[PDB]
């Protein structure tokens, strides 16, 4: 219904960037292009924005912006107001901010006040693209006459990147780790993830570098974003959590990282290296083990199993391993409770998570926000899709930055670390399209 055929010869991921920035640009209008299974979702215009901040909850829809006082748990707040988007329109998109994770460990009154939590938004109009078709929702006179001129010249030559210099630490990364270690050392937590900014010093086009990335990767899901200020794009390595309507649940945590991308008989050595090193095993089954408690907190007895387990990921310019956890949410569970049970991520956070998030707060540039947070994709039949929000740029207010971490343990070295957020930083870095 209400479809075109995909044109021969045209990738989705291509023509669904170029969707987002031309038609959306005509009627300048704010978007969410996220990638989920083959379909490049592109949420056009906002229909109703939820703002679920620290100390306030916001619905603006046509104008009027209502306020409300909330109590208790994020998810409890979010959930409700995006269950009324959902009685209007089919699908709710948008972005979980780290701090999000914060109130279940009962470290919230560390925030500061208006710290935002998420922002999620009901679109006027829905474009999915995919291999076989492009199927439009809701798309008025004049956005479907904008997709109509763009099919007739096709997607544009995506132009020659322009390459940054990742190796300066101006944040004191190093030193952050070594603080890190000597508190790990003395007992007070296993792991934290710490994590860097990188400052793109030139303005970015976000579609053009979208496409070029997404064309050097593999990520789980991706996203391209123009919301309430904020440009973003990414290829999620991780999926924090999937609800789907039958019930089903799934988490697909990663630990570990060695390069990827540097010739196949190197990325041999270091596939072998990542397979059967002793620190990377534990910490893959330590985080596993943490998956699998926290989903039967919102599981139906006995449902949860590792259908994939420590398996090499491969993610573009990095390599992890990876398990696949699955369950049946519980019927006096709900999708947010499951989002709430595995967010923020073991990658986001630590272990314990607890010590690993109080960490964060100390020894890493707070709030975080988009960054280790997540975006999602909720449905109005129960459906919940929420990808790991890392290997992503930003650009709010005139400042373009990257941002990349890693996991810190008691045998970790400062120099390697570093190494490793630039292994990271790979993923984006040979792919920045000049605006
Ligand atoms: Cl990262």
């Amino acid at each position: 219904s209400s479809s075109i055929p995909m044109p021969a010869g045209v990738n989705p991921a291509d023509l669904a960037a170029e969707l987002a920035a031309v038609v959306t640009e005509s009627v300048d209008e704010d978007y969410l292009l996220y990638e989920c299974d083959g379909q490049w979702v592109l949420a056009a215009g906002v229909q109703a924005m939820v703002e679920l901040d620290s100390d306030e909850l916001r619905v603006i829809r046509d104008g009027v912006t209502r306020r409300q006082q909330w109590s208790g748990r994020p998810g409890a707040a979010l959930g409700e107001a995006v269950d009324r988007l959902l009685l209007e329109t089919d699908q709710a998109f948008g972005w979980v901010a780290f701090e999000f994770g914060v109130h279940r460990y009962g470290l919230q009154q560390r925030l500061a006040p208006h710290t935002p939590l998420a922002r999620v938004f009901s679109p006027r109009t829905r474009i999915m693209v995919s291999e076989k078709e492009i199927r439009l929702f809701d798309a008025g006179i004049r956005h479907r006459e904008a997709i109509d001129r763009l099919l007739a010249t096709g997607v544009r030559e995506v132009p020659q990147s322009r390459s940054v210099d990742v190796s300066d630490d101006p944040s004191g990364f190093r030193r952050r780790v070594a603080v890190a270690v000597d508190e790990i050392a003395a007992g007070r937590y296993h792991k934290v993830i710490l994590s860097r900014c990188v400052e793109v010093p030139f303005a970015i086009d976000f579609p053009l570098t979208y496409r070029l990335g997404r064309r050097h990767n593999t990520p789980v899901r991706s996203f391209l974003l123009q919301l309430g200020g904020i440009r973003a794009l990414g290829y999620s390595p991780e999926l924090v959590t999937a609800v789907r309507a039958d019930g089903v649940v799934i988490t697909e945590p990663l630990a570990g990282t060695r390069a990827l991308g540097r010739g196949p008989a190197i990325d041999r050595l270091a596939r072998d290296d990542l397979e059967s090193n002793s620190k990377e095993i534990v910490e893959h089954a330590i985080s596993v083990r943490s998956s699998l408690e926290e989903i039967t907190d919102i599981a139906e007895p006995g449902s949860a199993a590792v259908i994939d387990f420590m398996t090499v990921r491969e993610r573009g310019s990095v390599q992890h391993l990876g398990s696949t956890i699955r369950a049946r949410l519980d019927p006096s569970s709900d999708r947010m409770a499951a989002l709430e049970a595995l967010f923020p991520a073991v990658t986001a956070s630590g272990i314990p998570k607890a010590a690993g998030v109080e960490a964060i707060f100390r020894l890493d540039e707070c709030p975080r926000g988009l960054y280790s947070g997540a975006v999602v994709m909720l449905s109005a039949d129960g459906g919940l899709d929420a990808a790991l929000t890392l290997r992503a740029a930003y650009q709010v207010g005139g400042r373009t930055w990257l941002r990349a971490g890693a996991g810190i343990i008691e045998e970790s070295e400062p120099e390697r670390e570093f190494e490793e957020t630039c292994e990271k930083l790979s993923t984006l870095t040979p792919y920045l399209v000049a605006r």
